[PDB]
């Protein structure tokens, strides 16, 4: 029957014998345990060691396995993904389905995981009441047997499947057999851009309920205009035999204080001509001046639902955390508790580099702490309902959640082929309805989402209206079909740009500013995805935040995304390395496109995270004379755990510093008057830095946490006093092949055939391993490469235009190389043409001026042909002989910063170990740049000017040629890149040109100047 | 939904048709017990969607109906929206849950009276003249059933037509109903006679109420 | 399998192997015929004399019936309601369900109509293309077999259920 029916190839069957969905249950038999959320003896975990056997297809599974253990089976930890145990490969594909697109059919070679468990059930559990099993996550479909007898079937990998085991269990030893299919018709709705894995990957448990039971309960909170009064409404449903003596009590608790309580017999109000629900009751509780829930202040109450007898005997209790909050769209603005939200959001997949898609409390808490520490207030469940604990933590720590149905059909042609098909409505409906039934009582959930990237079909409209009808308390959003369809309350585009239109046919992405004011448009706009953080990315992030703050109806967005989906592999010595698509023999695959995070898989931050933190700051600053104006962007809280630290420095040298406590109302302003600042003796630029410090620890941060900062230039005093004339005079030695300049134990050698400084000598020691040459290219970033699907190439991608123009092949040709003797200096003058196939791309004209102080002044003037693609950089590079421990610089830092991602960086004196000047992106590229640098120090060397630099043991060439960070080898000496100019990194998306015009090197002619001396 | 030929005849002879999904759960307590239950959405959806897919090309069909006497449930709202999305060319109506819910483009009561209110709890039947002008109400009113023609009946029929003619937004109604549901039985002389509920040993039954 | 799964007591299963609904088709192979709404040679009626046997429940239906005619069956007109033929009683009830209200379950005593037809198919219909059968109305649910092999299942009494018989039919008698 099971083999004959092939339920995993029928979108009409998504389950057999599955119980109704409901909010989290524990079936407490003690009300105090329910109130305090203590463990329940009636809820038992079946996690731990199970037996497992892998088969190529369900037809290969031997019938004996139903009755007893396969000796060939292994013992494995559950929950798990079986790919993480090496039974078969995980597959990384983005859009293209990992199976032949032939709905509803799946491949006959369908990897089958056979799980089994021998466990004890006590007689007391079977003598009375109902024993159910709960599978919180099984990917992608499964049949269940208990003691040899078929129980049921379930689909949807991301929501719990529950089965009554009461009639299948016996006292003592029992055995479960779970046959998990990798592919099913459910897979057609599970095409999320992530690793394709499978197995029993979330918790398994047993729940005992009495026959007469709470089967469902819903909590609503309604308010008066100023939120000074609330009504808590709790609808409760029962199963079992109705009796006149039955009662329901709902009590509300604030800490250990009961604030309200209501008791009633079962029997609802009349709803129609046939009467009402005899098996339901609605309790209403008045709450005066409730403490309101928000991400700022996650005030929670506890609601306890008791089913009992009139004379006071408890039958069972259930409970949940209650957050008093209202979510509504009014006059085009998303309001929370009557105030317009500014969504500082991120998309977060459930990903672990070791455990695959198995989630644990520790990883969840770590993510929430890092998010809040980095000024995020919201998370999107991309693209499926999460592990139930996630919502509990978001309720308690305070994050706004978009809960999203497990529906994505990206790979269909066209995208709505299934979602417009009424045959797939039943399957889709269960993924929406069962999510709502499970999660509707969580205060952290503020928006429902119909799924991701499934076009726009009539099925979406139907399910949109279903949610609006059963839950008016939360807006519904959905991006598919152009982000502004009739199935969405919020305009929610992905990767719409700030100012630039992208007018794609049928599904255009307008400038977000333009989108708001399209004829007839009234809704708020919140990007469901923006600022694709793939590798060296997040260029232009500040442009989004400037716009969010200026336009009321631009209420923010969710960054894509939180954590890199890299997986751990091991080399021959057991050393771990980060792997991506294609590294598991998985084919076809989309390579590094699974890595888009602000953080590495182990939660180490990318440089981009600090840019996100800074732009998402909750305090804004302005400087007028001696006055700092601090504006609060909080909606509810006073700044009761904040102090402002100010510092004035002169080219990195502290001059004055102080601190003022912040006392700012939400949305309010505070003026801080700086004291008279003492005039500095020396020449240079004075800088003001302010930072907001949290003196006290919180649930989410340590004491001394910095939450905001900002810098301004103050007075500058230009250096007019000339250096005292050095007595020494350098000597020029000319030969046919070289111009040599000597000054004591110092030599500079200029090759006359090439026109470059080919060597420098301090005594008898070489300083250079490679000549100092011009460089106009970079090891391409993920954004430069611009590939979202390994097959497709965009001829407009920067890397493509650079390659086609011959930028990486360009050969320097010497035009001019002359030497002159001045009164107190030697002057070398060079000119080079960079050419590809007859065409001149760049001309570099230089002067090197070497004086008696041993300083080499380099002047560079570059012409770039207007019809060549704008170059990635205009600079010089060399391989230094020296390998030193520290890099010291005056400029923007401390972290990696690029022209379109430097707002978070502060100007100061920074000192780091060499290794910190390299960012270990899993896919290697140009990295570690620091901008706005006036002075750089490394070993014996000093460079001065106004430049950008990176410094490391890896050449651009190695970075360009190496696909994985772990394959990089330290080269001899240190590679230095010093740029007068560097192109933006982009990131608005990572699959088309995304570098804004103001950050492209389009000026045609460029000038920069450097002084190289010995420190 | 009717025999396919019916719509062909209404196209050609000229009758306006309300095409109605095969969904009626009258005997449930309460009436919407199934129609508010997501587990019954799939079965309900097919009764709606397959009707629309069959009959959408017939000019005689001018209004879609979601069924009859199944209360008002969330499944109605979902399917209402489905139709509005796939076929904008026709209004959608449905009487359940008080005749003026969010699942209907037309106020479509059954047996609401001309002048007399019947203020039943939760599902009142207002005077039709009064219903039209309730605070916020703007929709047209067409009775899906009125003038119950059981036996010696149709008293007060003229009162309905006077109101239909006077009030622009009272745009008429559908008499209940066309033909007696009597069945032929044969007595001992072989003579045919008209039979109703109970006459076949069927029990329980509701007797002459099928006529 | 068919007795085991009990598809008629599961609102999750309203059909099996049923084809998508569509507007009325005749599959004319001549355009002038389509224009004038004349009968199509590609649309045949199976109305007329069929074989019928009544059973108190589906468990009482013999397996032999799948293979050959039951001698105890009668020859009856189709389309028909079997109450109008005297096989059991029509029930008139208004509101109260004619069965115990216990969704999704129905009585174990569930009157079962066993219909069969021996009919001819032209060889030209099987050399190319697709031959489907259309039941415009079956009250209230049914399983279908063709030449002893199981085809499908359908619910909803008032809309057509259609099944591809292309792989089940032979030239001549079926
Ligand atoms: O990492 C990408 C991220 O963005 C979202 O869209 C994916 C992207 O895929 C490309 O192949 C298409 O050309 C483009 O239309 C589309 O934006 C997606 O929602 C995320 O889950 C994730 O794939
Ligand atoms: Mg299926
Ligand atoms: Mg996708
Ligand atoms: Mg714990
Ligand atoms: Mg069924
Ligand atoms: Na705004
Ligand atoms: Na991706
Ligand atoms: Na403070
Ligand atoms: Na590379
Ligand atoms: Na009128
Ligand atoms: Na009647």
């Amino acid at each position: 029957v099971v083999l004959q029916r092939r339920d995993w190839e029928n979108p009409g069957v998504t389950q057999l014998n599955r119980l109704a969905a409901h909010p989290p249950f524990a079936s407490w038999r003690n009300s105090e345990e329910a109130r305090t959320d203590r463990p329940s003896q009636q809820l038992r975990s079946l996690n731990g060691e199970w037996r497992f056997a892998w088969f190529p297809a369900p037809e290969a599974v031997p019938e004996s396995w139903l009755e007893c253990d396969l000796p060939e089976a292994d013992t494995v930890v559950v929950p798990s993904n079986w790919q993480m145990h090496g039974y078969d490969a995980p597959i990384y594909t983005n859009v293209t389905y990992p199976i032949t697109v032939n709905p509803p059919f799946v491949p006959t070679e369908n990897p089958t995981g056979c799980y089994s468990l021998t466990f004890n059930v006590d007689e007391s559990w079977l003598q009375e009441g109902q024993t159910r099993i709960i599978f919180d996550g099984v990917n992608s479909a499964f049949h269940l047997w208990c003691n040899g007898r078929w129980v049921g079937y379930g689909q949807d990998s991301r929501l719990p499947s529950e089965f009554d085991l009461s009639a299948f269990l016996r006292a003592g030893e029992n055995r479960l057999a779970v046959m998990v299919l990798r592919w099913s018709d459910g897979s057609y709705l599970e095409d999320q851009d992530m690793w394709r894995m499978s197995g029993i990957f979330r918790d398994v448990s047993l729940l005992h309920k009495p026959t007469t039971q709470i089967s469902d309960f819903h909590v609503a909170t309604r308010f008066n205009d100023d939120f000074s009064r609330a009504v808590l409404e709790a609808e409760v449903q029962m199963c079992g035999e109705l009796r006149d003596y039955l009662r329901v009590t709902v009590s509300l608790w604030q800490g250990e204080t009961q604030v309200a309580s209501g008791t009633a017999p079962f029997g609802g109000e009349i709803i129609d001509e046939r009467g009402g629900y005899a098996d339901r009751v609605t309790l209403r509780l008045n709450v005066e001046n409730p403490k309101l829930w928000s991400a700022e202040i996650p005030n929670l109450y506890r609601a306890v639902v008791e089913l009992h007898t009139a004379d006071g005997t408890l039958i069972e209790a259930e409970a949940c955390d209650v957050g008093f909050r209202e979510v509504r769209i009014e006059n085009g603005l998303l309001l929370l508790n009557g105030k317009p939200l500014l969504i500082r959001g991120v998309n977060r997949h459930e990903h672990h580099p070791l455990h695959g898609q198995v989630m644990d409390e520790q990883t969840m808490v770590q993510d929430i702490l890092l998010m809040k520490q980095n000024n995020f207030n919201a998370v999107r469940c991309s693209h499926y309902p999460n592990h139930p604990l996630w919502y509990t933590l978001c309720d308690r720590y305070g994050l706004y959640v978009v809960d999203e149905a497990n529906i994505e059909t990206h790979g269909m042609v066209p995208m709505n082929r299934l979602t417009d098909d009424p045959r797939w409505l039943p399957a889709m409906s269960e993924r929406v309805t069962r999510m709502v039934q499970r999660d509707r009582n969580h205060p952290s959930v503020i928006i429902w989402s119909l799924g991701n990237e499934s076009g726009h079909g009539a099925n979406h409209d139907a399910l949109y209206r279903w949610i609006k009808s059963v839950d008016p308390s939360r807006p519904v959003q959905y991006e598919g079909g152009g982000a502004d369809t009739t199935a969405t309350d919020i305009i929610c585009p992905m990767y719409a740009r700030v100012d630039e239109d992208q007018p794609f046919p049928a599904v255009p992405k307008w400038s977000i500013k333009k989108w708001l004011s399209l004829p007839g448009e009234t809704r708020p706009l919140i990007l469901c995805e923006y600022a694709h953080a793939m590798g060296n990315s997040l260029g232009g992030f500040a442009k989004y935040w400037q716009a969010f703050r200026q336009y009321p109806r631009l209420q923010g967005g969710f960054v894509w995304d939180w954590v890199d989906q890299s997986l751990i592999k091991y080399d021959e010595n057991g050393n771990p390395w980060s792997a991506y698509g294609g590294d598991f023999g998985d084919t076809p695959n989309d390579r590094q496109f699974c890595m888009n995070g602000l953080v590495f898989a182990d939660r180490t931050p990318h440089p981009a995270l600090t840019e996100a933190k800074h732009q998402q700051q909750f305090f804004q600053f302005r400087l007028s004379g001696q006055t700092i104006e601090v504006t609060s962007e909080y909606l509810f809280r006073h700044s009761d755990n904040e102090l402002l630290h100010w510092m004035v420095a002169l080219d990195g040298k502290p001059l004055a510093s102080g601190e003022v406590p912040l006392d700012v109302a939400p949305q309010g302003k505070q003026l801080i008057e700086l004291p008279e600042l003492p005039q500095p003796e020396s020449a240079g630029q004075l800088w003001l830095t302010v930072r907001v410090v949290q003196p006290n620890a919180t649930a989410w941060s340590e004491a001394g946490h910095i939450s905001a900062w900002q810098q301004w230039r103050l007075a500058e005093n230009l250096s007019v006093t000339l250096p005292a004339a050095s007595h020494a005079i350098p000597h020029l030695t000319t030969s046919e092949m070289d111009f040599c300049i000597e000054l004591g134990n110092k030599r500079w050698q200029f090759n006359r055939q090439s026109g470059f400084l080919s060597q420098m000598w301090i005594g008898d020691k070489k300083q250079l391993l490679t000549p100092l040459r011009d460089q106009f290219t970079r090891a391409p970033l993920d954004n430069d490469i611009a590939v979202s699907e390994a097959t497709r190439i965009d001829p407009n991608a920067w890397v493509e235009r650079w390659k086609a123009a011959g930028h990486y092949q360009a050969e320097a040709a010497l035009l001019q190389c002359t030497a002159d003797t001045l009164a107190d200096a030697v002057l070398i003058t060079t000119a080079h043409a960079w050419q590809h196939q007859g065409k001149t791309l760049f001309i570099s004209r230089k002067t090197y001026r070497i004086d008696g102080s041993g300083q080499m002044a380099i002047t560079v003037d570059v012409e770039v042909a207007s019809d060549t693609p704008h170059p990635a950089r205009i600079g010089l590079n060399c391989q230094l002989a020296q390998v030193a421990e520290r890099v010291n610089w005056l400029g923007l830092g401390p972290q990696e910063n690029y022209p379109d991602r430097l707002t978070a960086a502060c100007f100061d004196r920074w000192d780091l170990p060499l290794s910190d000047m390299y960012t270990p992106y899993v896919f290697p590229s140009e990295n570690g740049l620091r901008c706005g640098t006036r002075e750089l120090n490394y070993g014996p060397h000093q460079w001065r000017g106004d430049f950008q630099f990176n410094i490391s043991r890896y050449s651009q060439q190695q970075l360009m040629e190496t696909s994985h960070r772990h394959l990089l080898h330290a080269e001899e000496g240190t590679w230095l890149n010093i740029d007068g100019f560097h192109m933006g990194i982009g990131g608005d998306d990572s699959w088309s040109p995304s570098v804004s015009a103001e950050f492209q090197l389009s000026a045609g002619r460029y000038h920069y100047q450097l002084v190289w001396c010995q420190k």
